[PDB]
């Protein structure tokens, strides 16, 4: 019922921040003055107050006064950060009101199934993932990674000295992502696949809205992965940057309440299965608030958080206090905490839902789709679409996909080929016949319809040309 | 020449971030389904007003303010469209340009092939610097009293820290140059098992904790040693800009006079090849809670630092870069106006230091010769010496005296807590570091010196006992 055994020797070996016996008659003074710490008094700070002027809904153009939060030098509200503390040296794990908000948010959305967990403020998802790779992987360890993944993760596993072993993704329309049959086979027959590698130490899974594939693991699929995590004693790194952006299944384009969302829409976190702290959940404010914050958090066992703290003290000594201050006060004062912030996530959900269906319509209406040259996985969450290219089985996948990429660029549509998002290119070659599409960037519906048209026009010509740029 | 040979194998090894068909014209105006990032329309924040003080300790002719809008075309400003969006890990271009223009004004490198990189503070710059110069098993020369967290960064790189003795005379430059030359010339006699040092970590101005400032002439001797023995200089300078005129009994500097006559030159100004990496921060001159700074070094050192940053620290907060950049450009009107803000800060720190020194000179502990103070030339720290008899246990008596200071309601840092190696430095650990930066007002500084000096006087009156 603790994960001490899974913490890397490297992260456990890092040390922490008078210690001897005070003399018999020693009494501390009740109001000491300090000449100790190298902190400038807040009087030195150029910034006396900040007004943060907000939108009420995404894409609002600025009857009703505009929503504004005022951040003063001083506050006594325990749910707010003032600039006197916000602009001063702070605990490396984060400001208290932002840590409490993250606890409350995780209790509401994804309550861990054990009591000895904690949160830690990070500088985003990639910061959380590096913290997790460090805390679980020693030099020589193996981490299991989805064969198509968030590429930057491999830099963090490489940094920890770990080898990435690819886990096959099932590309059926009803897929959970990971191919469970091939995952079980890899774990049951480890010595036959990888005779010279130790048994895996961890699994990195983007379980909801998988990047790139868009797949989402069912609750029953997650129970089986967790059960295998117990049986083969590996850690789970859960990355969930947009699992809150749940998307109803496609219907032709032309008021969800919180309780119904939490209960029936939100797919449970691995935290909800975890009894021992073998799960570390990575969150970010990047995709729900803004990437430029460089702010997120992790959720894990007390003992895992303590080891992350000692690592942060070396390589990343705190998220920007000014940003923690702005983000905390906006969430607590304007959005009135957890439920209000969920209501802002549900407004974003509606936009993303409309955007995903529009791009899917733009494709379904295409000649390339109707002839069967292209297909689409309907994503259940997030901002990504798998766009499949039905190349003949016997053509060189990498070679034709690269030739097709040049064609898309010439047709004025930029995409990411799946071969760029692999743990191992040779391993994943045969399933690399897809582009990842993102409908998060477009300014308007016109750009989404036109994006899908250029995409499908380019594939159509490429197929008409006999799989040639011509 | 160039510092290529000085870059660690580890940092040099990190990597960065087919043939077009015949009749391939790109499209004039492509649309993106590529980059996984929200349109700025999704951002909750439309605009930000940052409301400023005109001088330190000002209490709130309308208040000075900066409007940060969603969009700008001013190339010197960062807007929220770009500030709140994914950005280059090295920093926003306006903030990188300000750091360039600032260093050209204050500390122009003596070579052309240097660049800046935005960091999350001095400790972040120092970790970047330890990684970019130190391989597993390398040696770094560190001042025997130092900024202790540096040792976490050097340990992280697998480097051994060798202490360099500090001279404690009232006219010291800091590092004892005679013992430094002895250490380098007789390296195999002091350390027959360690490799030749790879680098030196020096807080050359306003040394933490001692407060000493190396003279230009001393810096020239340290640089020539760095060339002869071929080691990198990590220059850490969080408050060298806060220059302090020598003590005068307490009771309008111009930029050009300050720059020419007050500011001590950076190792950058002696560097001809890029063997110097300067660490700067916004922590001590703007606010610590920014978590913002920059480093200055050779193009190729900065490139390695970029690839390290992609792994362990993927950019200073964009929103913070936005606010600091736009405050410095809109309110302060760039480099010279920011220097005027620094000069107002300087006047404050100058009065505070003289006030603390005054409180100490007036005390019986000072008059009886139980204590002494180095007059700092820059920064926020004072070495407070304890004249223990030569034959007492320095560590035993200084621990006991610290308990006495705490009972008297004065908190200081003992020098023995800021050593590279405690046994090496114990004989010179008979001091406390004092910091006059935290106090709210003059009354707290005077009361602080009184409690400090009373505590030591009681301790010596007690025969060096708590009693
Ligand atoms: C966007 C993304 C991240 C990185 O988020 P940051 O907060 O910008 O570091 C990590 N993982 C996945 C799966 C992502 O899509
Ligand atoms: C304060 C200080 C630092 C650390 O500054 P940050 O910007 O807060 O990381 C480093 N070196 C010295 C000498 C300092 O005094
Ligand atoms: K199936």
């Amino acid at each position: 019922s603790d994960p001490t055994h899974l913490i890397s020797k490297r992260a456990a070996g890092r040390t922490s921040v008078p210690s001897d016996k005070p003399p018999a008659n020693f009494k501390p003074h009740e109001k000491p003055l300090a000449l100790s710490y190298g902190m400038p008094n807040h009087g030195f700070f150029p910034i006396d107050s900040i007004d943060v002027n907000l939108v009420d809904y995404p894409f609002q153009k600025i009857h009703t006064p505009q929503s504004t939060v005022h951040i003063s030098r001083h506050t006594t509200d325990p749910k707010l950060i003032d600039l006197a503390r916000g602009l001063q040296y702070a605990a490396v794990e984060g400001h208290a009101p932002l840590l409490q908000f993250a606890r409350d948010f995780i209790i509401r959305t994804h309550k861990p199934n054990y009591d000895d967990w904690n949160v830690f403020i990070t500088t985003g998802a990639s910061d959380g993932l590096n913290k997790a790779a460090d805390v679980f992987l020693d030099d020589g360890d193996v981490i299991l990674v989805e064969e198509f993944t968030f590429s930057p993760f491999l830099r963090f596993s490489d940094n920890a000295g770990a080898k990435a072993v690819p886990v096959k993704i099932n590309f059926d329309n009803d897929s959970d992502g990971i191919d469970l049959t091939q995952f079980v086979d890899l774990l049951e027959n480890w010595e036959k696949h990888y005779p010279n590698l130790p048994k895996p130490k961890a699994l990195y899974t983007i379980a909801t809205g998988q990047n790139p594939t868009g797949f989402t693991q069912s609750l029953e699929f997650r129970k089986k992965i967790y059960d295998l995590a117990v049986k083969y004693d590996f850690a789970i790194i859960e990355d969930d940057p947009y699992g809150y952006l749940t998307l109803p299944k496609y219907e032709k384009p032309n008021d969800l309440e919180i309780d119904d969302y939490l209960k029936n829409h939100l797919t449970p976190s691995y935290l909800e299965l975890d009894t021992t702290g073998r799960v570390l959940r990575v969150e970010t404010f990047s995709k729900l608030f803004a990437p430029g914050l460089r702010l997120g958090f992790i959720v894990g066992h007390k003992e895992v958080i303590d080891a992350v703290k000692n690592y942060s003290d070396v390589v990343n000594r705190g998220a920007s206090g000014l940003t923690q201050t702005i983000v905390n006060n906006v969430i607590q004062e304007n959005f009135k905490g957890v439920d209000g912030w969920l209501e802002w996530i549900l407004k974003m959900r509606l936009n993303y839902s409309y955007r995903k269906d529009l791009l899917l319509y733009s494709i379904f209406e295409s000649q390339a789709y109707k002839k069967g040259y292209v297909d689409v996985i309907d994503p259940k969450a997030g901002m990504f679409v798998t766009f499949k290219i039905n190349l003949p089985k016997d053509v060189d996948v990498l070679q034709k996909m690269k030739l097709l990429l040049w064609k898309l660029i010439s047709y004025g549509i930029l995409v990411v080929p799946g071969y760029n998002m692999t743990v191992d290119l040779e391993f994943s070659k045969d399933r690399s016949n897809f582009f990842r599409l993102c409908y998060a960037l477009a300014n308007n519906d016109e750009e989404i319809l036109e994006s899908g048209k250029r995409l499908t026009d380019a594939v159509y010509e490429f197929f008409s040309n006999g799989l040639e740029f011509h």
